[PDB]
């Protein structure tokens, strides 16, 4: 971006005056223009605007006339204005930008609220009275009194609609509690400003519909910038998100309002109003004075005697007021106005003529004020001003406006913050002071325009007078600005560096280029284009530059060449591009000045003491021109003493004096002088936000003594106290003497925790105060600390920090919520190794909360790290934990990897068969290097081979490498491909299935996971390929499975998922596979491939890999290099952080590859869509429109209009796709598909989608890395695999020569990522944890049999070899074979002993074990020992099908059902619905989310698309349970149970309720023709195929596929016929076995599976044949079968004695509902 470019002295621009840089030459004074000479006191004095009709149609108009709904706000007024009426009209019957141009006082309020009103009743409901949660409506105003006013004013007015409006401006920050609760906030445009460049702008700007601009001609003030920001960046974002805001304006009559027009995009004919002061709400005569020479006495004396004058001659019923510029002026005027009443014979007194009472009688009685009050009141006068109570000020306003008191002196914060008007205004003087410029300075516009218009009362007068008194030579400059003549400019340019820093650092800016177009969406553009001669601009160059190219460039290139500088931002002068700077960042959150940037980089050191800091803070740049008087210097010097810091920095020039000023304000120190408490606010309300960002600035940095230093001082700058005293101050409702009295005795507050409130109030000497101390102190927050560590590597240590509340909780003291900064410390309390946000909110109170994150050590390992917890707002509010690192082991570091030498890659000529090249001789010609080394080992030698390579680098084929001799070597033989994943399991089937099935014709096949099933398809394949688990199931029976023992081939991808969960089943299954090796003799090839391990060679020695077969690479070592970057975004709320990386995403798609495809990764699928749509406002913004789309619509249209989302039909057409597992696989395929082809650029991926995916791209960005649990209501990291896939993702070797990644992720996490991304991953067993279930799975095997052989196992585990190397993770304290011997015994003894008191296992001596029934079956099912003695426990002798779904929701497997974000409210939602409610139940637990989950889908209810993918996930092993629990109910002899069960199980097959109409199982059906049915004969499926055909078919009046799929469901019913004997009838006596015989028949062959859609998994029929005693509830036999037409059952029970045995044969199902059968008979 090179451009010709000259620096620029911008000082020659500016207006160096500003609020009032005359532009207007001379002010044309109005005709009926007088000038009576006086020498001084001079009268140029105007007329009063005559009255204008009402010809055009004007009226005011009936508020009744009025939208009916807009008719609340006006209550209380019977008509509207003039000016009223026509934006009446415009503004609540139009959403066009407005800008009314109206004299002061003129209304403005009402037709703003007109403007409001169009937005609250644009979102109104049938009966419900508003949506508050969707519509944001805000309202600037300059001064803060003026916010106040309005938001009372506007609550006043529009609380019937139920609207909440409040003022977010004040000292606090970062509270945004009012934000989410307030639909109107008003507040300053400072204050905006400061919230809307903060990072996640959106989280406040999302539901912008209306924003209100009052007082423009702000943009002419020094303040005039921060406006034009603030609309810039609006009317940009309303670009860019493509959601239109509506703008009004509110602006005094002043010229250059077309500009402004211009500026705020109003339609000239439709928006803009301009109304001159013949339109004033009380038509105004004005007056103004000039004074001859310096003379203080005669200024004074003749401002008094025009103001006696002028009050004396509205005497009556009359209100002349008067406005000085000090609080010691109001107190001046009120003594002179007195003084020369009495001098001049005390005349002008019984202004209130009834002198005896009167209003005389209402001012005595209400006589009980302060000040000047008490005297001045019942004469007549009053004064008002801050430094007043709320009662006194309401007090004189109110006696105002009964017009009782007469005269009143103020100054213009009345003006601003109170409706209170008067007949006269009298202007005393115009010289204010300006802590800012150190000096006294001319007035501002807004503060003459706002009391110049409060003269004339608005119903109570026909004319007002304005009286203005100041300096001579500011006569014509005053007539312009209150007669429609100072013309509106633009004080950009002296403001230009920091604003322009503030859009660096917001990510709007990036290049000088859009910076310029930036500075073209600002005002100074439109007045510079309008005339350019006041802006330094000649009239040839605006020829040259119509747009002004050449000045904009040369501004953003100074403005550029300054914070570069200042290194708040880094510049470049060829290409122009910006870089941000953390300086920058905090300069612009903070919004302080570059310069104060630049002295704090070159100040500021971790070695710096608090009078150096107290001194750095003085030499502030926003202080630069502050100035030592002589005026006050002894009053300086009597405070320096009485300050704690010693301000050694100087004597008494300006730094010193800023310094004393601040301590001074600590101290709570009161003053004298004005001038110098003028200063001293001035510093003070600064100083928050400038410690602030000196706390940033070094936090960031690391420096820890700094640190502490600063956040102790923005504390106590917030509570008004220093650190010496006690805590007790900052609770504002304790005394000061008492707590004084407590820090008089040298007793430390920490101690008043162990203390009686008796024992207190002794030691305070006041006993009454005790108890509400104690109370206090019980109040204060204190955290508990715990911290458990294990070592990770040599160099880093995972820490997992558990922080306990130890304090009563007070939504009055604590708020919502209360802030922490955990900080990780070294030895010497130097360096702060890591840092964190820790939030403890209101509801989880008081929940334990667990913080893991991750500490560097480095040798030598220093005794201890410390963990301090601070608040961040309350002083002496730290926990501070020593973490000893004494008995801490490191474990054993890892060795190099092994070399990828530069070799010569092999061609696929050397793989020998045509067959085999044929495959891969159509994708590449040679093999990339890693796999040309790893192929001789692989392919050629029949070795065990372990293969550690990054995610996505074409290791796959390594496996069908050593797969190809296997088919070499073996016709059909035997190959087991184990993946973790399922999705990648199915991936890998498809491509293989394609690979060998179908072109080599090699039966290949992958694992279903249902027994029968399964075991079937292992004798086919040539390739089995499998999950862990369903290859678990099958290989824990390898005595039985004759298949799982003649394996030729073991293949196991992705085996680095060991240290995962679900990572022991991965573990026990290649041990097992092992020893299955070493017992067959026939050694089974193991291959394993995985990412780059540290610990490869352990992984290697589990699975017996020489070191000549492990092939271990550095991660660096990629086929296709990678850049990764990691972005830190120190932002705390999640919901924000998202709505922050928002742009960045977009930004970096630009920079790293602009055409080159990606994908970006989100934690949600609600955030794909945003994600997508935003990608697409931000193309559409840009006008890159088709930047990412590379093909025609037309070709697009095909495809897309099979796609069922209409979102997604568009944001494809428009380029990006989304893929969330929301919609239709189909759906997904597609868009991999149009992704992988080229046509669509871009796809935005759900997280869980990030394992099933077949896409590559050039750059993988991933957002936030975090997902929420709402189980522990907190965020959580993303597992390190996850991202790591992701990452992998990146590197495609089809196209690209280089692999891109960026991560966006929260500061805290940041330093992780970074290490464990860029060097190779160390992994570890969790095998300890999951290992009860496998011992009690292989007792029932008899694998084990002994506690010695329960220790041999282990010897196969990867946790063998990992307990060693790395003690401290599993917390053995030692390394040699007694402590790992010791710790197998334990943990052998410890699972036993959980086994053995769950009965499951029976252990005697101390060897032999034995399984239990329980454990028997629990094996049988692969269900969890937990879940079987629940079962056991729970399971009563009358346990009915609620109870059963009760029991079934609890079991263990269903507490990995997890519970999201707003997902407690959806399941409280699903409560009500339910047919059976559960009390107390807490909606966080997965068990009851399972069980309402379970009877909405009994009820074929319709949810949510996680919700029902959770169903699924709960039906999966539903049956499973249901099956156990038959087991377990049948083992216990209870009948009915376990007939409610086995009717639970055929229920949640089909979806049917207990008692509901058989008809609902056939499909395509609703309730209507049941109803009709069972009222007209039709009960059972019977009845239906009992009819004729068209006798049937007429009642069914459905559709031809309607019958067709109702028969396939008729036919698939099993009609079964059963025969049952008792073998030996006659030969039954008390005693002897009984033995029943049972057989069934079926007509109908194996036509197909069991047919129930509402069931994910397709089952096949199991039966179940009972016998049983109705009466004593007894269930003696029971068999479940499987039957394929012809059955043979037999059934052995013993008899009792003889007696009426009535018994019943029960023949259930486990799938379909009414196909069962009940036989009663009898045996003696
Ligand atoms: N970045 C780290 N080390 N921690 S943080 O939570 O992300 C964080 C949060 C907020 C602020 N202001 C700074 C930092």
């Amino acid at each position: 971006a090179l451009a010709p470019r000259q620096v620029l002295d911008l000082e020659d621009l500016v207006f160096t005056q500003g609020s009032h840089f005359m532009a207007n030459k001379r002010c044309q004074l109005p005709d009926g223009s007088f000038r009576r000479q006086r020498k001084g006191y001079e009268e140029v004095h105007v007329p009063a605007l005559k009255p204008k009709p009402f010809g055009s149609e004007e009226q005011l108009l009936p508020v009744e006339k009025l939208p009916k709904y807009a008719q609340a706000g006006f209550e209380g007024f019977k008509t509207l204005n003039r000016i009223q009426s026509k934006l009446y009209r415009a503004a609540l019957e139009t959403d066009e930008n407005l800008l009314l141009c109206a004299p002061t006082g003129a209304g403005k309020t009402n037709v703003a609220l007109m403007c409001m009103l169009r937005e609250i009743g644009k979102h109104i409901n049938m009966d419900g009275t508003i949506n508050v949660d969707d519509f944001k409506i805000i309202y600037i105003a300059p001064m803060r009194s003026l916010v106040q006013e309005m938001v009372g004013s506007f609550g006043k007015r529009l609380a019937t609609y139920g609207i909440t409006v409040a003022e977010l401006t004040g000292d606090h920050q970062l509270c945004k509690e009012e934000i989410s609760a307030t639909q109107i906030i008003v507040c300053t445009p400072e204050k905006w400003d400061i919230i809307t460049r903060k990072g996640g702008e959106r989280t406040y700007t999302q539901l912008v519909r209306l924003i209100i601009l009052d007082e423009i001609h702000l943009l002419h003030d020094d303040r005039g910038p921060v406006l034009e920001a603030l609309v810039a960046r609006a009317i940009r974002n309303i670009e860019m998100t493509q959601e239109d805001v509506r703008l009004i304006g509110l602006s005094a009559t002043l010229p250059n309002y077309e500009d402004v027009a211009t500026f705020l995009r109003v339609d000239p004919a439709k928006g803009l109003f301009y109304f001159d002061n013949s339109f004033r709400p009380v038509p105004l005569e004005q007056t103004y004075v000039g004074i001859t020479e310096k003379k203080a006495i005669k200024r004074f004396q003749i401002m008094n005697e025009i103001v006696y004058e002028k009050i004396m001659e509205h005497a009556g019923k009359n209100q002349v007021l008067v406005f000085v510029h000090s609080r010691k002026e109001t107190g001046k005027t009120a003594r002179a106005i007195r003084d020369m009443c009495l001098e001049k014979d005390t005349l002008g007194l019984f202004l209130r003529e009834g002198s005896a009472s009167t209003e005389v009688l209402r001012t005595e009685a209400e006589q009980c004020k302060n000040l000047e009050l008490k005297d001045l009141l019942p004469y007549g006068f009053a004064i008002h001003h801050a430094g007043m109570t709320r009662v006194d000020r309401t007090l004189v306003e109110d006696l105002f406006a009964d017009k009782h008191i007469q005269v009143l002196v103020s100054t213009a914060t009345l003006a601003w913050g109170v409706n209170l008007p008067a007949h006269t205004v009298i202007i005393k003087g115009t010289q204010v002071y300006s802590p800012e410029k150190g000096r006294w300075t001319e007035l501002g516009a807004l503060d003459i325009l706002q009391m110049l218009g409060r003269a004339g009362r608005p119903q109570y007068d026909t004319k007002g007078e304005g009286i203005l008194i100041t300096s001579h030579g500011e006569l014509q400059y005053y007539l312009s600005l209150l007669n429609q003549q100072l013309p509106i400019e633009s004080q950009m340019v002296s403001k230009l560096p920091d604003m322009l820093n503030a859009e660096i650092v917001l990510g709007n800016v990036q290049n000088a280029k859009d910076a310029v177009n930036w500075l073209g969406y600002a005002y100074l553009y439109i007045r510079m284009l309008r005339s350019p001669t006041l802006y330094g601009i000649s009239h040839d160059d605006l020829k040259g530059d119509p747009l002004l190219d050449q000045r904009r460039l040369d501004l953003v290139h100074t403005a550029a060449l300054m914070l570069d500088k200042n290194n708040l931002v880094k510049y470049d002068k060829k290409t122009g591009n910006f870089q941000v700077t953390e300086l920058g960042r905090i300069a612009s959150h903070y919004y302080i000045t570059n310069d104060t940037v630049q002295t704090y980089n070159q100040l500021l050191k971790p070695t710096l003491s608090e009078i150096e800091l107290f001194r750095v803070f003085s030499l502030s740049s926003e202080f630069k021109n502050i100035t030592v008087r002589e005026e006050e210097k002894l009053e300086l010097q009597k405070l320096l003493e009485r300050v704690p810091i010693p301000v050694k920095e100087s004597i008494e020039e300006p730094s010193a004096k800023i310094n004393v000023l601040l301590q001074a304000f600590i101290s709570q120190l009161k003053l004298e002088g004005f001038a110098l408490m003028a200063d001293m606010v001035y510093v003070t309300q600064s100083a928050g936000r400038l410690m602030r960002a000196i706390f940033e600035i070094v936090l960031n940095r690391g420096w820890a003594q700094l640190t502490d230093k600063t956040l102790n001082l923005c504390k106590m700058i917030d509570k008004r106290m220093w650190q010496s005293m006690c805590p007790l101050r900052q609770f504002r409702k304790l005394p000061e003497e008492v707590v004084k009295k407590i820090e008089k005795k040298n007793f430390p507050f920490e101690r008043l925790y162990d203390l009686n409130h008796n024992e207190i109030g002794e030691l305070i000497r006041m006993p009454k105060m005790g108890k509400t101390i104690h109370k206090y102190v019980h109040l204060f927050p204190k955290l508990e600390l715990s911290v458990h560590l294990q070592p990770i590597t040599r160099s880093t240590l995972k820490v997992e920090l558990t922080i306990t509340p130890d304090f009563q909780w007070d939504e009055k003291v604590h708020g919502s919520s209360e802030a922490f900064w955990i900080l990780v410390e070294d030895v010497d309390s130097e360096v702060i190794l890591h840092h964190e946000y820790f939030l403890l909110k209101a509801k989880y109170a008081q929940d334990e909360h667990l913080i893991t994150f991750f500490v560097p050590v480095f040798e030598p390992l220093p005794p201890q790290y410390f963990i301090r917890v601070v608040s961040d707002r309350w002083l002496s509010c730290e926990t501070q934990l020593p973490v000893s690192f004494r008995h801490l082991i490191l474990p054993e570091k890892y060795p190099p990897p092994t070399e990828l030498l530069d070799l010569q890659p092999l061609p696929v000529s050397a793989l020998r068969n045509s067959a085999f090249e044929s495959l891969y001789q159509d994708k590449f010609p040679f093999f990339n290097p890693i796999q040309t080394q790893v192929f001789n080992t692989v392919y050629n030698s029949d070795d065990n081979v372990f293969v550690g390579a990054p995610t996505g680098s074409g290791k796959t084929i390594c496996a069908e490498f050593a797969i190809l001799r296997m088919l070499l070597q073996s016709s059909e033989g035997r190959c087991v491909y184990i993946t973790p994943m399922e999705a990648l399991a199915e991936q890998v089937y498809m491509d293989w299935y394609e690979k060998f099935q179908d072109r080599l014709n090699k039966k290949v096949v992958l694992l279903t996971g249902e027994t029968s099933t399964d075991l079937k398809l292992l004798g086919k394949g040539n390739i089995i390929i499998s999950t862990p688990e369903k290859w678990d199931i099958l290989s824990r029976r390898w005595k039985q499975r004759k298949n799982v023992q003649n394996i030729n081939l073991f293949v196991v991808d992705e085996v680095h998922l060991i240290g995962g969960e679900n990572g022991p089943v991965l573990e026990v299954i290649c041990s097992r596979m092992r020893y299955i090796s070493s017992q067959i003799e026939r050694p089974i090839r193991i291959v394993a491939l995985s990412s780059s391990l540290s610990n490869a060679k352990d992984v290697a020695h589990w699975l017996g890999c020489s070191a000549t077969s492990t092939f271990n690479f550095h991660p660096n070592v990629r086929p296709v290099p990678l850049e990764l970057h990691i972005q830190g975004f120190n932002i705390s709320h999640t919901q924000t952080r998202l709505l922050s990386m928002a742009k960045p995403v977009y930004h970096a798609i630009t920079k790293h590859s602009p055409k080159k495809p990606v994908i970006v990764f989100v934690p949600s699928r609600k955030q794909t869509r945003l994600t997508a749509i935003d990608i697409l406002t931000t193309c559409a913004a840009d006008i890159q429109r088709q930047r990412f789309l590379h093909c025609t619509e037309k070709d697009l249209i095909p495809y897309l209009e099979k796609l069922s989302d209409s979102t997604l039909k568009e944001t494809l057409l428009n380029g990006v796709g989304y893929l969330h597992e929301g919609l239709s696989p189909m759906e997904r395929r597609l868009v991999e598909q149009l992704f992988s082809s080229g046509a669509i650029q871009v796809v935005v991926a759900s997280r869980s989608l990030c394992w099933g995916m077949n896409v590559a791209a050039h750059l993988v960005i991933i957002m936030d890395t975090q997902y929420y649990n709402g189980k522990i209501h907190a965020y959580v990291d993303y597992p390190i695999y996850d991202v790591l896939q992701m990452v992998g993702h990146a590197n495609r070797p089809l196209q690209d020569d280089e692999g891109r990644c960026v991560i966006m992720c929260q500061g805290s996490k940041k330093d992780f990522f970074k290490k464990f991304l860029y060097e190779p991953l160390p992994v570890e067993s969790h095998l300890d944890h999951c290992m009860h279930d496998h011992f009690n799975a292989e007792i029932v095997t008899k694998t084990i049999e002994n506690k010695q052989d329960a220790v041999d196992y282990l010897t196969w585990t990867f946790l063998y070899r990992r307990m060693t190397q790395n003690p401290n993770y599993y917390n053995l304290q030692g390394i040699s074979h007694r402590h790992l011997s010791d710790h197998l015994s334990e943990l052998v003894e410890q699972t036993l002993s959980d086994l053995e008191q769950s009965k499951c296992i029976s252990i005697e001596d101390e060897m032999d074990v034995a399984p239990l029934n329980l454990g028997m079956i629990a094996a049988y099912y692969y269900i969890n020992y937990t879940t079987i003695e629940l079962f056991s426990m729970s399971l009563n002798a009358k346990t009915k099908v609620r109870g059963l779904i009760e029991i079934i929701s609890n079991a263990a497997e269903y507490e990995n059902i997890p519970i999201r974000h707003h997902e407690d409210n959806l399941l409280r939602q699903l409560a009500q619905k339910v047919p059976h409610k559960l009390n107390n139940p807490k909606f966080n637990d997965p068990h009851v989310k399972t069980n309402l989950l379970l009877q909405a889908h009994l009820s074929r209810m319709q949810l949510s698309a996680e919700l029902q993918s959770d169903t699924e996930e709960i039906l999966s092993k539903a049956i499973r349970l249901i099956q156990a629990c038959v087991d377990v109910l049948s083992s216990n002899g209870w009948l009915s149970p376990a007939l409610a069960a086995m009717e639970l199980a055929q229920m949640v097959t089909q979806a049917m309720w207990s008692k509901d109409s058989y008809l609902k199982q056939l499909p395509h059906f609703t309730s209507e023709h049941i109803k009709r049915c069972t009222d007209k004969g039709v009960e059972s499926v019977f009845d239906i195929m009992e009819m004729e055909d068209e006798e049937r078919n007429a009642l069914l009046q459905l559709t031809d596929s309607q019958i067709a799929d109702v028969a396939r469901f008729c036919n698939r019913y099993p009609n079964i016929e059963l025969s049952y004997e008792v073998v030996d009838k006659d030969s039954i006596r008390s005693g002897g076995p009984v033995v029943v015989l049972v057989q069934l028949e079926r007509e109908e062959e194996v036509t197909g599976p069991v047919i129930a859609p509402l069931f994910p998994q397709k089952r096949e029929e199991g039966w179940w044949v009972v016998i049983g005693d109705a009466k004593s509830n007894s269930l003696i036999s029971i068999k479940r079968l499987t039957l394929q037409q012809k059955a043979k059952v037999k059934l052995d029970f013993v008899a009792p004695a003889t007696g009426a045995h009535n018994y019943t044969l029960y023949f259930m199902s486990d799938a379909y509902m009414g196909c069962d059968q009940e036989y009663k008979f009898s045996v003696d």
